[PDB]
């Protein structure tokens, strides 16, 4: 059986990656009972995979049936505590508030266990079909520590529940009314009814779900679309996190929650949580973690921090080039904007002009390594650096310097190209720079051609000697007589192929032998 | 008979531009012989077209024949130093040596008939067909006046007409040999031996010129792009002047030489005078006036004369409203190069922004009332004036004030239009300004509004807080939205 142990655990390291293989693992070192080990395994495969609520469970399971010490018990809680991370765990909730329960007696423990009850409320207590569990417990726990006036206690959870739409909870409402002595307020029938309705409301989108299977996607998002114009941001949460627990590798649901998120909570804590969690999820989408460096930007994280996260993302591993400047692009706008350019020079402009080259040096080694392309064809990185270095900073010969460099690439023959980098020169040099950059437009433009010479004689009919003005027009008569040389030569030869290929018909007419032999 | 010289006189006085009019009235009182009404109806017409040169000659006829020597030899001259100009004339050039020579009894009488015919021959001694009237007549002239010295005179002319490739020159050749008791020299007949050379390089050409009926202008071009190859400046005008004698109502065969006077030549009085008679044959192209302001300019022509060469353009007369616009951005062109833009009073500048709205009227009232389009769709006159306004003078807010009427106009639903305007204000003005500019280009762009929301984004990206890049997202994703809202609903 050790054998067998040995070769997963091999199979592991060359590829850690293998979530199944984790799984053979901790199956196999549980029922050899090696102990230190499958929780070594366990913790190294948390670590790397967000874990379904099945996995988590068995763990818990393990940790509490060998708890045998009151340190264990903190232990078994700090477990608990990494286990709601991941999705919503009405189960886990559940056996975290019966588990707390053990510790009654102690100095915090009545406190404790309804703190883990309150906070699985939040979590899960509107849970249509799995939160009325939760009440359930709650309110046993409750009962079973009091006989006269913590009754008080008991009947708020009652009250609390019967004004939130669940399943089954009309056999609640006849729990309550035999249960209290004191008759059932009005207030109280009446936010019930009012629950009732939002029973009935969302009673088909809960039943389409469970004919559906599965993960049941279409399912999920009709009834998000359903939710959000009702706008309960609690209501919204929960429907999210339900569908992500089934549908965890869908980036868009991802983005589409994250978003929501981003621009209606605005609760650093939890925008900040769940954006981390769609990372975990699916790495290998660029988005989200261009969106989580936006987020923590937003909301104030430490430099230090957002860094780093930075550097995770440079490691995920990407399946396009155009990822790549993606995520280059977001961290770069993000050192941009820590930078005040009211004042040359700042540790965090170096910061900035460092990063730039090592943009542009990562792009030309690592991603043109693995890729075996350019990662960044019409040089967007340069192209912003440019701007920013010649409109922000008074640096405009590294503009140049670099706009030099962007050309070389056979971006030569593009009229917008010219026209960015004489925009730029425009804007921020002098005229002498205009005309030579447009006086080479000219001579290399070879997509919009006639585009480039009517911006240059704009230029000189407006700014230029009369001697710049007749250069132009020779320069640009010069070059079009060209370019239409070429293009009706071209047009020859097309029409020379068609007149082939007519000669070619000619024959077979002339040669239409009906009988065949070969 | 009379009685048509009635009805053509009065639809003069309706339209002065019937050519063939003023031909017809001209020819019923030359034949009428009212000799002082002719000389009226030809001083008229002669001044508004360019004449052909039978024209010229039959008038000069009738006042040579009517020898009133009071004396109008001199006024005689005048009439032939008018009728030289228009177009290349061997005859009226033959002509005004042959009369000029029965003045020689007068003081400088000798120097008058050398001048004339050395005039002559610089316009059209190398004439291939009509050339070797002249030198012949000048040698005549010259072998009639003296027995001993001037001897040397005739030879110049011999030796001077035999290194010109001229037709039936072999002729003249063997003729000079036995005249000459001394030997023909072995420089004058290699240069022989080349022009006969150069005689055997122009013969086809010329042929395939006489194959051709009248004006036979595509077999002219031909031989204009040959000596255009060979590159000699005398034979290129040459060839041009003689294509211009029978087409000289072709405007593009007048650009061509012009141009070619503007390039290579760049001789101030030559290129002036081609293109002042240029304007005199085909008046209804834009282009001719255009190009002639412009070879004012080159040749530092007086800024008064200019203007009113202009001030002529504007009476001409185009066929589209193009054309207006056109003239009107040369004579603002020419303006802005008189300023000096480092000095800020100025004359010039104030000659200049004065200009700009005297166009831009000219446009409302003139071209509207004709066309009813401003010919200028796009208003580039007023863009061009902005451009001017807000980066040579530091008067950006001129230049805001044109683009709001720009923008007014229709034009605020164009993407380029709000890029441009984008532009200066990217160049010129403040970063708040752009992002005002680019905001409302969002919400009024109708044909390519995908694009100016890349372009506020791209900014925001780079100059913006985070705020304003979230901003925009909301401000596009909103406009994009509902654009796509009204796609599937139409």
């Amino acid at each position: 059986n050790q054998l067998e142990i040995e070769r997963l655990e091999e199979q592991l390291s060359i590829n850690v990656y293998d979530y199944n293989c984790h799984v053979d693992l901790i199956r196999l070192l549980r029922l050899e009972g090696e102990l230190t080990k499958v929780r070594m395994a366990r913790q190294k495969m948390s670590e790397i995979f967000p874990l379904t609520e099945e996995l988590w469970l068995e763990w818990l399971h393990d940790e509490i049936s060998m708890a045998q010490d009151g340190l264990d018990r903190e232990h078994v809680y700090d477990l608990f505590e990494k286990a709601v991370k991941d999705y919503i765990c009405p189960n886990i909730w559940l056996e975290y508030g019966q588990y707390s329960v053990g510790g009654i007696g102690q100095k915090g423990g009545l406190e404790k266990v309804r703190s883990v009850f309150e906070r699985a409320l939040s979590s899960v207590g509107l849970h249509m079909t799995k939160g009325l569990a939760l009440w359930e417990a709650y309110r046993e726990f409750e009962s079973a520590i009091v006989e006269a006036a913590r009754l008080e206690k008991v009947h708020s959870l009652f009250r609390r529940q019967l004004a939130i739409p669940l399943y089954d909870m009309e056999a609640t409402f006849a729990e309550y009314e035999e249960w209290s002595e004191d008759p059932i307020p009005e207030s109280v029938i009446q936010n019930y009814n009012k629950a009732l309705q939002q029973l009935e409301k969302y009673k088909p989108y809960e039943e389409a779900l469970l004919q559906a299977e599965a993960p049941r996607l279409a399912e999920y998002q009709a009834y998000i679309d359903f939710e959000m114009k009702i706008g309960d941001p609690a209501r919204i949460q929960l429907i999210f996190e339900r569908a992500l627990v089934e549908n965890c590798l869908v980036p868009d649901l991802w983005i589409r929650y994250s978003q929501y998120l981003d621009r209606q909570l605005k609760v650093k804590d939890l925008v900040l949580s769940v954006h981390n969690r769609a990372i975990r999820n699916c790495p290998w989408t660029v988005a989200l973690w261009s969106r989580y460096l936006l987020a923590m930007e937003r909301h104030g994280v430490d430099h230090q921090v957002i860094s780093v996260t930075f550097e995770k993302a440079l490691n995920a591993g990407f399946i396009q080039a155009t990822d790549y400047v993606e995520i280059w692009q977001a961290y770069l706008d993000y050192l941009r904007r820590r930078v005040d350019f009211k004042q040359d020079s700042s540790k965090e402009l170096e910061e900035l002009r460092a990063a730039f080259t090592r943009a542009l040096e990562y792009l030309k080694q690592e991603v043109e390594e693995r890729f075996n392309e350019s990662g960044d064809p019409s040089c967007v990185i340069m192209q912003n650096w440019a701007r920013i270095e010649a409109r922000l900073c008074n640096n405009m010969q590294k503009a140049r310097e670099l706009w030099d460099s962007i050309m070389t690439r056979g971006n030569a023959k593009y009229a917008n190209m010219w026209l960015e980098y004489y925009n730029l020169e425009r804007a921020h040099g002098d005229t002498q720079h205009c005309r030579k950059a447009l006086h080479r437009a000219v001579q290399c433009t070879s997509d919009y051609p006639e585009h480039v010479c009517e911006v240059l004689l704009t230029m000189e009919r407006t700014e230029g000697s009369l001697e710049d003005w007749d250069i132009a027009v020779q320069k640009t008569e010069t070059r079009l007589a060209r370019v239409n040389e070429q293009r009706m030569k071209a047009a020859e030869k097309e029409a020379a192929l068609v007149q082939q290929e007519e000669e070619k018909a000619e024959q077979r007419k002339r040669a239409r032998a009906e009988k065949k032999a070969l």
